[PDB]
């Protein structure tokens, strides 16, 4: 009865037409200019790509197919007796642009439970990895190794006509989303619960619930946290490092496993998703140097020392957001409801009152407000997940939802190879005169 | 006596100053405009990044720090009794912008022989990989796994001041270039020469020679081919998929191993470096369907069938080049000198006379000329390297030279996070009115 793939078959041709006519009329219309500073500045401010699933507003934050987080919290189906949106529903919304029914949501859940299975070669590799190999590197290498199962890679090799690329990307997308939690849980168990097993998938539970059972957590509030976590970290428009990386690699026709693994190596950078781990390590040294209940003057001193040492304060600032990240606010609200007296939470709350002021004083950051990473690990630690080097993996698992949803669309719409022109400083000086 | 790292310490501050003043005067100067079609078109034609090591001219082809291939062939040091440039010398040129002395070239060779050593966990993983896991995926997963040895990742974790990032990237760069051949050779042996060993590095030979000995080839002309291959596939400006991917991932502060592995997943796409493999598989089906000596009318029929089936003709076309790739010409010249009567070479020669005409007739490709991938595998096969699924790995090994040379510069110059703005089709229609 429900079949996302049939839904997409009807949607595709209409969007193709719509874009075709638009470009007929406005393809040559200019939407912006490029300056020397934008080239030197990591394209800051350049409108450079088309990404359909989500769009970020610098002041208001992210919108998923038009809906803000509060709107999704309210509109998306929840688990029986739950309060947090199921990420399965967020995936349907991103892919079709429509709010799904609970019936449609449970179909996603069953499809993902049905497709979760790991090949033995991947299992062996994980089991043979050393404990000092970072969890994100373990994750990226296992996803890369899963490419032997690519249905897209296989069809490509068989000579499939380019109009059908999307059909195979969709299959690999749903299979990869299905498998992610098993891969991530195996790493968690191997590194931190040596000698135990992730167990089996219960075709009757939602994806987050099977995931938390494989991680070994029993707390029902923890399952709720996971549902929220996985929904909010899902997508953040196209220009963020991880999504842009999957887009660019996928543009060369690399399969979704290869495209997502490359995205993960970008999410592991300290300036991107690894900041969620970095924030906890910074907080831990904080409480260690200053000891648990610190005065504001001491917290200020501590922030200054980081700044003065040529380092960034993790969890603050953004390439596009100009105000407090709504994903940060959504997390604060969850804390206030569930762990209002936690001391670390209290520390995170206190820093909100101080860091922005110090960053403003310093005068270098354009956005002195916190980002999503400043409040995520605090929530995790409270429920017993204290392994901070593992935090980015959860972000990686959520990120698959958005990037894979767009990936299907990129191929459905025929987007070509991402290939801009580069310039040397010498060549650019000549182009203008020099300076 | 020779120490590239000391050379770079003098160069860095001067380039920093030069760029600083230039941007003081022209940062706001506009170098171009962005149109709707460029956004939908994978940024085609957009000047979007600064990349110092090489610059591609659409008509003339690539220049490495100002020198064309014929110029490098002529200026770069060669092996004793050799004719082809040593890739070690090309690396010095890319990194310093100056033609090195043979003395300087041998220092690179010894440094790379000194740093080649693989950790056991990487050795075990390779040895446990199944034979149906593509060589590029085996390569990318092993590079990812090597990140546990990252000196940059380590310094970052220790809180190093950002001004010293380049020093650690340089170390990881030289270590990674050193190790590449051992990793690539282990894959070659495991897959195609099961039960044999790559052997050991001879500190007295050039990098290409140790590499060919580890692959198990004895032919001296083959060593010469390798030197040329590795030099020409080294860099191709910054906007190509592989280089842009390393740039973008590295921009997040991910270590060079993570940045290069993500680059490799982009090089494995069929529209990028995997085309070198694709060309041989297409040629093999050709000679199989039509049988060895084909008439031009039959070759035309065969090209048309590919085009009509919704597929690309591998090895032809380019995102930027508008004329025959000089890397193709450089390869043709090598063939004419060394294997002029090879039947496959003859087929490749014959297609040069036909494919461009058919592509022009079809009217879709902007560049109907051949690219580097159309002539590389032909050379390999002639010397006995007939394992076509392994071809892209050699391109991967060469590519490390250019991307890693720029990576050091990106960090030395303080380039920030690559983060452009994305737009949805709906949001863009509104920005203009719609269509
Ligand atoms: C997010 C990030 C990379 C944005 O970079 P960018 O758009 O270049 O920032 P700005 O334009 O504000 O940078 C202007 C200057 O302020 C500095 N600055 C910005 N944010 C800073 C911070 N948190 N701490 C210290 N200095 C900071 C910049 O490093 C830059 O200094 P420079 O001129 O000497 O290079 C930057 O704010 C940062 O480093 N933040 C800390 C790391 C972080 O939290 N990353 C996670 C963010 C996100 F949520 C994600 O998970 O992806
Ligand atoms: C190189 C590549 C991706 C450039 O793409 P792009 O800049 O988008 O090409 P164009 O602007 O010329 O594309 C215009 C149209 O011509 C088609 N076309 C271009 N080259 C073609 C080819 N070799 N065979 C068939 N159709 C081709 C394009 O696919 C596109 O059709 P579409 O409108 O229906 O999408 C394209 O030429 C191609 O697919 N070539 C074949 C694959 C290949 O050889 N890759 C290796 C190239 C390089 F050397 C490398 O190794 O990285
Ligand atoms: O938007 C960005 O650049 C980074 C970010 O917050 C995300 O990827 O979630
Ligand atoms: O220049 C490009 O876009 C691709 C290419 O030829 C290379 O990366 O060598």
């Amino acid at each position: 009865s429900t079949n996302l793939k049939d839904v997409l078959a009807s949607l595709i041709p209409k969007e193709q037409a719509r874009i075709k006519t638009f470009r007929q009329q406005h393809g040559n219309t200019a939407v912006g200019q490029i300056t020397v500073d934008m080239s030197y500045g990591g394209m800051r401010g350049m409108k450079g790509l088309i990404y359909e699933t989500s769009v970020l507003d610098p002041d208001e934050g992210i919108r998923f197919r038009g809906f803000s987080i509060p709107e999704c919290q309210k509109l998306l189906p929840k688990a029986g007796g739950g309060e947090e949106p199921l990420p399965e529903g967020l995936f349907w919304l991103l892919v079709t642009g429509q709010i799904p029914t609970p019936e449609q949501v449970s179909w996603v859940s069953k499809e993902w439970a049905k497709r979760a299975a790991l090949p033995s070669h991947v299992v062996t590799m994980l089991d043979n990895f050393p404990t000092n190999l970072h969890p994100m590197s373990q994750l990226s290498a296992a996803i890369t190794a899963l490419n032997s199962e690519s249905n897209f890679a296989r069809a490509y090799a068989e000579g499939i006509n380019r109009t059908k690329y999307w059909e195979f990307v969709y299959e690999d997308a749903m299979d990869l989303i299905a498998k992610l939690p098993c891969v991530a849980a195996k790493i968690y168990r191997n590194l931190y619960r040596a000698g135990s097993s992730i167990g089996a998938i219960d075709s009757k539970l939602d994806w987050s619930h099977n995931f938390t059972n494989m991680l070994g957590y029993t707390d029902p509030q923890f399952t709720e946290l996971m549902r929220l976590y996985l929904t909010i970290h899902s997508d953040h428009e196209g220009g963020n490092v991880s999504a842009h990386t999957s887009h660019l690699v996928g543009s060369a026709l690399s399969d979704p496993y290869l495209s997502f693994a490359a995205a993960m190596n970008g999410l592991a950078g300290p300036l991107h998703g690894l900041a969620n781990q970095e924030v906890l390590l910074w907080l831990s040294q904080l409480q260690k140097d200053l000891g648990a209940d610190a005065s504001d003057e001491k917290l200020r001193d501590y922030i200054w020392n980081t700044l003065n040492s040529g380092r960034v304060v993790p969890g603050y600032g953004h390439a596009v957001l100009r105000k407090t990240d709504p994903r940060y606010t959504c997390q604060r609200e969850f804390a206030l409801k569930h762990l209002p007296s936690d001391p670390m939470f209290k520390l995170v709350a206190q820093l909100y009152k101080i860091v922005p002021n110090v960053l403003l004083e310093q005068g270098k950051a354009k956005n002195p407000w916190p980002n999503v990473d400043a409040h995520s690990g605090v929530l995790l630690q409270y429920y017993g997940m204290t392994e901070m080097n593992y935090y980015t993996v959860l972000f990686g698992v959520s990120r698959a939802l958005g990037v894979l949803a767009q990936l299907i669309w990129s191929r459905a719409l025929g987007f070509p190879l991402e290939r801009p022109k580069s310039m040397s400083t010498a060549g650019l000086e000549k182009l203008s005169a020099g300076g």
